[PDB]
């Protein structure tokens, strides 16, 4: 149950682009948020958006289960922080 | 809210050891579990235990917030899958 917050100043993304090694392009959309990690203040995290996904609107989200996968050493890893609306 | 399960065959750990580059030893305890990732069946995950922590007893756990940290590229990463008892 992680608490994630997109603040009103975080309502948009930025796009980073380029071209893969066997000549193919890519375009990454990045948005910022605040993840509450139990410290005094929420932490700033960058989240890479999915292909065809718009930026998350201001509000409170939690983390969707598809953000995780088993990594190549057999442990759990975060793949992409994918968010669902809270409560 | 990830569902994690230590099965009755997973009640123990194994220890892996060695010695760091500026001559210092280490000993890692590893236990196995089943993480429900929304597929047809739960997935097998290896979890490295903490210093001074015993193996998790059979049962249902969820994931504790201290399993996460902001990684060196600014995204959220799993540090160590630390578990708390469920419900």
């Amino acid at each position: 149950m992680i608490k994630v917050e997109i603040k009103p100043s975080q309502a948009q993304f930025t796009t980073r682009s380029g071209v893969s090694r066997q000549g193919k392009p890519y375009s990454l959309n990045e948005q910022l948020c605040y993840v509450d990690l139990g410290n005094e203040f929420p932490v700033l995290v960058k989240i890479t958006l999915d292909e065809g996904q718009p930026a998350y609107a201001p509000g409170l989200y939690t983390v969707h289960l598809s953000s995780f996968k088993v990594g190549q050493f057999g442990s759990l890893m975060i793949d992409r922080l994918r968010l669902v609306p809270a409560k």
